[PDB]
């Protein structure tokens, strides 16, 4: 051990640390400065950078061997408080480029160690100082975050009044549509918001910390399990096993559809009889620290009889494949698609046809945060379990029976968390943190690292499929064939659900009266799916963009102009047989199209003999809503101190449900004159809080969005005065009236998609874009890089700008990340952000063009559509299609690594 004295937020500290200690560790767990977060572990992320004498570093790969005595340290704490906010901090709230905000403290200390050495950088000498700091971010595309240090840079520099980084009231005065900045953002951007694992370390000291013994193959029969070493080891408590599980030790799917030929019980909480994945969780150790727990955690031995493993869909699909789940078919489910006419007359017939083989893979969300929960007794006699759970209500129901509680015997809360893209639509650690605390009657806190993050959460599924357009000369389509196969791996949550998604959005865009189509779910050893941002949409589209650039190609005709041809008008119907709601696709291509000859004209006058630059076009849609009637709930309550308090369950990804739940209540309560500081949101909580539903589907600001628009205006009614005017809490109080308010809201007029037909009517609002990518591919290498992309987006209405443009810009770098570099095939390679090919900023382009050609919706609240997915519908379908354009290679199966492309460039 050694004493250095040093010098930390300008504060004099008497240092007693391991010289092999990291510096992440000491600052966060010895000081207490939980505000440097850690992501990666591994030096890839930036999520942990702090000045040391002047330098940038990343604090979770610096020992204090490297700090020096009278070294000088800043962490986020250093740079500002609240009330107390430096110009980046201020700029970073107005900006909006605190989504989540898990990376927020990292980038905004590594700004101020740009701005101490470049006083004015140009935006490009941002992004060079961000990519050498390897300063990630999940949420944003990064254009916020440089939009932010350039202002905070100008103020700084006299150019401008700090007072121009603080929000100036519209002068409409109406909040709705405007970039009011996220209730959330000031708490983000000093660190002073708890993640899961800053609350770990803020609990008491008769917490356990566990750690998972997982499967280190993909499939096996358990023999048995020894614990007796690991019980010897240093701080062990004990070790829990399927054995310690009080209930069925399995967590349900809970919505299996009927034809699934799965119970949907086919998930363990702790494997007893089988590993059906690598990673697959059979023991978890409790003990006095994490370190330890993960210590002792590697001497527990587990006896396998290794099993095959089949870790593609098409291998476990075999007709004579070996059953994963004995008792039920590997391929469990197949949703069929049939509209209109059969196909195989018209294709026979038509003037043109064309077909391609498509895949999309396995995409990890990669989260900045990797996952961490929590659980412990409650004295009330009931378990709570705080995660990064996106959907509080059905994942109680999903694991109440497993872990052995009635429903009002557990709560689930959701912590604030580093973005989840949709892995948090299942259960991860929640089960796991459950019975842990129950067997031990203890608060037990499990935080997975990165690569338990990427091997043992769920994935976007692979789709192989094949798509086919019959159209006739003019660009007219007549019909389309569709086949897919939905690789899910082990666990079917969801997983027929997605398969659906195929019937409803392959082809969706367009007018196609005749459709035969079928997919299929498969089981296999590979990760097991959970959503994924889109869910169907990016697979489903990536086929049918790419194929209508193929039948554009083979007509002759402009690719954006067969679009157009197509494109929903008033009387057509979507693939499930279902008038769309608003019709903004031919305007927006029509706004989109002199932007798009221009980039044509550019790329050909730009391009050169070894750089070759092309334009690509997609459209995108998807519903915003849970299938069918989807519905959802919320308070409005009148404080006794003037306030409102809006109760919903709108579950933060870090998409913008604080602001979202202002924005739109304070658009309803505009009567009675509320003023937004006045308005408050409520944490997802599912003992006191309404059943909003999940943060899935881009279903909220639509499904409670409206709840809450209803509770509102069921308070102002509450409240409204005879003779014109408005109720006091005390005068209401006094007259003994309610003050705490109910709305409900459903979408009464959807229908769930036909099991036979797949026809129906499943969301009443959808999303709807235009992507336009454009992109320069080096010949010699095959190295794409994405130079601009476009979003022509309609999402009805805006309830708040900063939001809606932070979606999109992030949706788009996901795409270019799905469409380039990202996947999750090898097991070890890709279980880290480098190794799976997450896109640090050089990858995103400064270029994020948005133009909003907003139609309002007739059952959207105030008119307004979702827009989460939206952004990743089909980005990478523009991109694959710009790769043709600028190359004539059409990669067909993602992602377009180098060698893939130039293999084909070189056919
Ligand atoms: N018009 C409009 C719309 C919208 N908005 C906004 O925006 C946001 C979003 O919304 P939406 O669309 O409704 O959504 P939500 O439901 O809330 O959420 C969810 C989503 O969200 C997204 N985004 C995001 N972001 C972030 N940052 N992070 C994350 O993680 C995430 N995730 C993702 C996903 S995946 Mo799934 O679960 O797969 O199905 S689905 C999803 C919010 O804040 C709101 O309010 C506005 O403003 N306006
Ligand atoms: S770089 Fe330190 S936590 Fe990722
Ligand atoms: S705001 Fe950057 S990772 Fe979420
Ligand atoms: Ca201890
Ligand atoms: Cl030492
Ligand atoms: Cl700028
Ligand atoms: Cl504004
Ligand atoms: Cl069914
Ligand atoms: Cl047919
Ligand atoms: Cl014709
Ligand atoms: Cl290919
Ligand atoms: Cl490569
Ligand atoms: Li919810
Ligand atoms: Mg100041
Ligand atoms: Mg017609
Ligand atoms: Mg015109
Ligand atoms: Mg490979
Ligand atoms: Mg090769």
């Amino acid at each position: 051990m050694i004493q250095k004295v040093i010098t930390v937020n300008g504060i004099e500290q008497n240092l007693f640390v391991d010289a092999e200690a990291l510096l992440s560790d000491v600052l966060r767990q010895q000081l207490g400065l939980t505000g440097v977060k850690v992501g990666c572990e591994q030096g890839q992320c930036g999520a942990c950078s702090v000045i040391l004498d002047g330098k940038v570093v990343r604090a979770c790969v610096t020992k204090m061997k490297r700090v020096a005595d009278g070294a000088q340290i800043t962490t986020i704490e250093g740079v500002g408080q609240p009330e107390n906010l430096h110009p980046l901090q201020k700029a970073w709230v107005l900006h909006g480029g605190a989504q989540c905000g898990f990376c927020s403290p990292g980038f905004i200390v590594s700004a101020k160690g740009l701005l101490d050495t470049n006083a004015d950088p140009s935006r490009e000498d941002v992004r060079d100082w961000f990519q050498k700091h390897r300063n990630a971010c999940r949420c944003t595309g990064y254009k916020p975050l440089v939009d932010a240090v350039m202002d905070a840079a100008a103020v700084i520099n006299g150019k401008k009044p700090e007072t121009d980084l603080e929000f100036k009231m519209p002068a409409d005065g109406r909040i709705w549509g405007s970039k009011y900045p996220r209730p959330t953002a000031v708490a983000k951007v000093t660190g002073t918001l708890d993640y899961g694992a800053d609350l770990g370390l803020k609990m008491p000291a008769g917490t356990l910390h566990l750690a998972m013994v997982q499967a280190k193959v993909s499939h096996a029969n358990i023999k048995g399990i020894d614990t007796s070493e690991a019980l010897t080891m240093p701080g062990v408590h004990s070790v829990i096993t399927h054995k310690d599980v009080k209930g069925k030790n399995r967590i349900t799917g809970l919505i299996t559809f009927p034809t699934n030929k799965g119970d949907g019980w086919d998930r363990p909480i702790l494997c007893d009889e089988k590993v059906f994945q690598y990673g697959d969780c059979i023991a978890l150790v409790c003990a006095d620290s994490e370190a330890n727990a993960r210590a002792a955690a590697e001497k527990v031995k587990v006896d396998l009889e290794e099993l095959p493993a089949y870790m593609s869909g098409p291998a476990a699909a075999a007709e004579d494949a070996i059953e994963i789940h004995p008792g039920t078919p590997n391929v469990y489910f197949e949703q069929p698609i049939v509209k209109g006419e059969d196909t195989g007359p018209i294709f026979a017939s038509a003037d043109v046809t064309v077909e391609g083989d498509f895949y999309v893979g396995r995409q990890p969300h990669m989260p900045i945060e990797p996952d961490v929960a929590f659980a412990y007794m409650g004295d009330d006699g009931k378990c709570y379990i705080h995660s990064k759970s996106i959907g509080v209500h059905l994942h109680l129901y999903m694991i109440a029976p497993g872990v052995g509680l009635e429903p009002d015997q557990l709560v689930l809360v959701a912590n604030p968390m580093g973005g989840t893209f949709g892995y948090k639509f299942s259960p991860t650690s929640e089960a796991l943190v459950a019975v842990a605390a129950m067997a031990t009657g203890r608060p037990v806190h499990l935080r997975y690292n990165y690569q338990q993050q990427q091997q043992y959460t769920g994935k976007r599924s692979p789709w192989e499929m094949n798509v086919k357009f019959a159209a006739k000369k003019d660009g007219t389509l007549l019909a389309m064939e569709s086949d897919w196969l939905v690789d899910h791996g082990p666990y079917s949550e969801f997983g027929d659900l997605l398969t659906l998604r195929g019937a409803q959005f392959i082809g969706a865009g367009y007018n196609i009266p005749n459709i035969r189509g079928l997919g299929r779910t498969v089981a296999t050893n590979h990760v097991w799916g959970s959503a994924f941002r889109g869910y169907g949409a990016p697979q489903s589209m990536f086929a049918s963009e790419c194929l209508m650039d193929m039948l554009a190609e083979k007509l002759g005709m402009d690719p954006l102009e067969l679009r157009y041809k197509n494109a929903y008008r008033p009387g057509d119907t979507n693939p499930t047989g279902q008038e769309p709601e608003v019709f903004s696709l031919p305007d927006m291509i029509d706004q989109l199209r002199p932007k798009y000859q221009a980039a044509l004209e550019k790329a050909q006058k730009e391009s050169t003999a070894t750089h070759k630059k092309g334009v690509g076009i997609s459209i995108g849609v998807y519903g915003s809503g849970l299938d069918g009637p989807d519905a959802s709930e919320a308070w409005a309550e009148l404080n006794a101190d003037g306030t409102i308090t809006v109760h919903t369950a709108w579950e933060d990804h870090g998409q913008g449900a604080d602001i979202g739940c202002v924005g739109t209540a304070h658009e309803a309560l505009r009567p009675m004159g509320v003023a937004p500081e006045k308005i408050k949101f409520t944490w997802p909580n599912t003992a006191t809080t309404p059943n909003s539903g999940p943060s899935g589907g881009s279903r909220q600001q639509v499904m409670t969005g409206n709840a809450i628009r209803v509770a509102c205006e069921n308070l102002l009614k509450a409240c409204e005065k005879p003779g014109g005017g408005y109720y006091t809490y005390d005068e209401l109080k006094a007259a003994d009236k309610p003050t705490k308010i109910t709305g409900n809201w459903t979408a009464s007029g959807a229908t769930h998609c036909d099991a036979v037909t797949g026809l129906g009517k499943p969301f009443v609002v959808y999303m709807y874009g235009v992507f336009m990518a454009e992109v320069t591919v080096d010949v010699a290498t095959g190295q794409t890089t994405v130079d601009g992309m476009t979003l022509m987006a309609d999402l009805g209405s805006l309830c708040n700008q900063l939001a809606t443009d932070g979606q999109i810009y992030g949706g788009l770098a996901q795409g270019i990340g799905l469409a380039l570099s990202e996947d999750f095939e090898d097991i070890k390679k890709h279980a880290t952000l480098v190794g799976a090919g997450f896109p640090f900023i050089k990858q995103i382009p400064d270029k994020l063009d948005i133009v909003y050609v907003n139609h309002p919706r007739p059952d959207g609240p105030f008119g307004a559509s979702g827009v989460g997915e939206l952004p990743l519908t089909s980005p990478h379908a523009a991109i694959i299609n710009a790769i043709k354009s600028a190359t004539g290679v059409r990669i067909y199966r993602l992602p377009a690594y180098p060698e893939k492309v130039l293999e084909a460039l070189k056919a």
